[PDB]
């Protein structure tokens, strides 16, 4: 359940040390942060702790994939501590490790109101439980070292807050290994729990799922699970061509196609019919002569077919009308996956037009939830993060939730 987890607002932090896992995995161009959003996002949790008289706030995170080896001049969090100070208006004590006796002494009983950022968790193989040595070979953490790693993290506070929903699908040390009596979701985690509880436990109706992206093979379980929650489903993006080729016998040219997933399209459509789910597929396309931002473009319908050698990189205007009709009917929407190659302007109109509709939907009271890595990048890209109900911070984690899985980091939180 996503509905019964302890959260920071219900957690007494007065005079307690708070060890908080956050997502500070920000984009970097050589030691400079290019987007400080993920850091801004954690500030509400940090400031709440400080305002309610926390003795300290100890922040732990990862950055990149150092794969269990210290890489302090490629993947240090040091830049984040500078950025954080600016955003908080408070000194951040940065430590060059996250475990060991020197860290623990820094964290044992600090000055009331202290904010500390530990070095990258993934410099230790014990965080992920595996990684790679400097020759690229597998290494596997030892049980005893995992234990000591997790014990050392657990020394750094009295209560644990997880505000790192984007890592909650990993059973890593900082997510599941912190042995403290109260383990609470932070304010970011709470929002993710509350909205996805709407998507999965008690949705407003009609409930529409908009599913796009590139690869049908990676969407099978997402589609199957959402078919037990929703009243309607839009299928777009690259995976729509697998459906269209099978069901209509469409000529799809060199559009994405999954020979294996094709063998279960009929099975998915059957389940939609058994559950009463109305499926909206695209009916027209913007085509491209190659998979390139400056491709020549054309137009196609299911009836016309896509020219041999050409690929469908976006839906067309009649698809955008059919899509907008389903959005008009919804009282709740979860959208995972753009409906065309939104990175490139000639193939982004369908995704932008659909976003405009989701924004208008929200205005009249629709609950609108964006999942995904790329669908969230879409919101950031057209500055629509505040014009929908919820943009998820966890790409892979939101997808596994929507697939029906239990997230180890969520499961590890205290109940009640
Ligand atoms: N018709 C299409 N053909 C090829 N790629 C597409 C098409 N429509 C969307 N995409 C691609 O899908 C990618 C997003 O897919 P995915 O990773 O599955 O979404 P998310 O990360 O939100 O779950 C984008 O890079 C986009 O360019
Ligand atoms: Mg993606
Ligand atoms: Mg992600
Ligand atoms: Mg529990």
């Amino acid at each position: 359940s996503l509905s019964n987890k302890l959260t920071l607002d219900k957690l007494d932090v007065k005079g307690k040390r708070v060890v908080m896992r956050v997502d500070f995995n920000v984009p970097m161009k050589n030691n400079q942060i290019t987007n400080n959003q993920r850091i801004k996002a954690a500030v509400p949790s940090i400031k709440f702790c400080l305002d309610n008289g926390a003795k300290s706030v100890v922040l732990m995170s990862h950055l990149g994939r150092p794969d269990g080896v210290p890489m302090p001049d490629k993947y240090s969090l040091e830049p984040v501590a500078v950025e954080l100070k600016s955003l908080l208006g408070k000194d951040v004590l940065f430590l060059k490790d996250c475990v060991g006796p020197e860290v623990e002494k820094a964290c044992a009983n600090p000055a009331a109101g202290s904010v500390i950022l530990l070095e990258n968790l993934r410099f230790h193989v014990e965080e992920e439980g595996k990684g790679k040595d400097a020759s690229g070979n597998k290494v596997k953490a030892e049980p005893a070292k995992i234990e000591a790693f997790r014990a050392s993290l657990s020394k750094l506070g009295d209560v644990y807050v997880n505000d790192a929903f984007g890592t909650a699908h990993r059973a890593h040390s900082s997510m599941v290994g912190v042995n403290l009596p109260q383990k609470a979701g932070g304010f970011l985690m709470k929002k993710e729990l509350n909205y996805f509880a709407k998507a999965l436990e008690s949705p407003e109706r009609p409930f529409l799922a908009i599913l796009g992206g590139a690869k049908f093979a990676d969407k099978i379980q997402l589609i199957n699970n959402m078919l037990d929650k929703v009243n309607e489903m839009i299928i777009g993006g690259g995976m729509a061509f697998t459906f269209l080729k099978v069901l209509n016998n469409m000529e799809i040219g060199t559009s994405l196609f999954d020979e294996e997933g094709a063998k279960i399209v009929k099975d998915l459509m059957s389940k939609a019919e058994k559950n009463g789910v109305k499926i909206t597929l695209p009916v027209d396309f913007v085509t491209a002569d190659k998979f390139d931002e400056n491709a020549k473009t054309g137009q196609a319908t299911v009836a016309s077919g896509i020219p041999a050698g050409w690929m469908g990189l976006d839906c067309g205007p009649e698809s955008s009308k059919k899509y907008a009709e389903a959005v008009t009917r919804a009282k709740q929407i979860v959208w995972n996956g753009p409906v065309g190659v939104f990175e490139w302007e000639a193939f982004a109109r369908g995704t932008k037009a659909l976003m405009d509709e989701v924004v208008k939907a929200t205005s009249r009271g629709c609950i609108t939830i964006i999942g995904g890595g790329d669908t969230a990048t879409c919101c950031a890209k057209w500055n629509t993060e505040d014009k929908v109900s919820h943009v998820s911070t966890g790409g892979g984690a939101s997808l596994e939730l929507l697939e029906g899985k239990v997230l180890p980091g969520v499961d590890a939180l205290s109940n009640i």
